RNA sequence: UAGAUGUUUAAUGUUAAUUAAUUUAUUAUUUUAAUAUUUAAUAUUUGUUUAUACAAAAGUAACUUUUUUUGAAUAUAAAG
């Protein structure tokens, strides 16, 4: 079956770049967009544990590094 | 029956000098601010399918531990 990771080896980009193309551009980069306020995570009730939208959607986390290379230029590139 | 020729309330009423049966004459038709109806078997709601761009101001009901830079400090989501 078609696997992006086993595909990016044909394109050489990386794992974490082919995926960002196949999910909205607020789950990787630093643009404007609102997730849903239940995904925001909760506190720890007397009964239930804690939550966090980096422990609930580790895949949907913003790849702040991959934003460094693509969409924002450095300060040491224009000195 | 009942005073009288008809529009300025009667009260020691648990003596505001009391302590176990007060069984308290007490209420403004409407201008008040709270509730309850009636319209109401209602009007409106009803989620099985479309073609994706980035800034800023804008919020902060909000969380974060997880890789900001090789700059020290600072800050990275959300309307009207």
């Amino acid at each position: 079956r078609f696997n992006l990771d086993e595909a990016a080896a044909e394109l050489q980009l990386d794992e974490a770049y082919v995926a960002s193309l196949y999910k909205p551009l607020h789950y990787t980069y630093s643009m404007k967009g609102q997730r849903y306020p239940a995904e925001q995570g909760r506190t720890s009730r007397p009964g239930s544990l804690a939550a966090s939208r980096d422990r609930m959607f580790p895949l949907y986390r913003r790849n702040y590094k991959l934003n460094r290379e693509l969409r924002v230029l450095d300060h040491r590139r224009i000195s």
